[PDB]
């Protein structure tokens, strides 16, 4: 066939039972995760091929960074939760692995106060129970889904993406590739 099982994506040989129906993970600290973002658009091109209908799900991860990789859980979180994921994910990036100058909870804080974000808004958050249990259903996903590598994307809790089996010779091409394959994995 054109898309194949182990080629362009894999199958889970365990399904996720009521999963979103496009779920991605990511780290702040994962270096193929800030070319998805910054130079490739990913999350971006996949929205733009989606049928009507269709939510995409965004998660970070704990498995990377330690310490500092939680708290950009719990931050994530907090971003979900006041809607400002698009004015703080390039920041954020940037702060870890371009300039380097986030290194404790508190350069995550600032990453948002630049953004405009207000302190008492921002700790609010932060210390709220709506984003304990966000953080607890980026946690369950992640469990779910066998999860030790980033950057992941997941189909329907049953498919996920393979992005080695395609070429890279080519940045454009790469990512409408990924996006068409999420969009026929999406219809499957």
């Amino acid at each position: 066939a054109q898309y194949e099982d182990g080629k362009q994506y894999t199958t889970l040989e365990k399904p996720v039972a009521g999963a979103p129906q496009v779920l991605e993970f990511f780290s702040f600290f994962c270096p193929h995760c800030y070319q998805f973002e910054e130079v490739l658009h990913i999350s971006d091109n996949v929205k733009k091929k989606l049928p009507e209908g269709v939510k995409m799900t965004k998660y970070h991860v704990n498995f990377m960074g330690g310490d500092l990789g939680k708290d950009l859980t719990q931050a994530w979180a907090v971003a979900m939760a006041l809607g400002v994921e698009d004015k703080v994910t390039v920041p954020l990036f940037e702060g870890v692995q371009k300039t380097q100058t986030i290194r404790s909870a508190s350069d995550i804080r600032d990453v948002f106060i630049n953004a405009g974000i207000k302190g008492e808004e921002y700790d609010a958050a932060w210390n709220s129970f709506v984003v304990k249990s966000l953080v607890a259903q980026q946690e369950k996903a992640a469990a779910d889904v066998q999860l030790r590598g980033v950057p992941a994307m997941f189909v329907n809790g049953k498919y996920q993406l393979n992005p080695q089996g395609m070429d890279t010779s080519n940045m454009d091409v790469f990512v409408q590739q990924y996006a068409d394959t999420v969009k026929y994995l999406s219809e499957k």
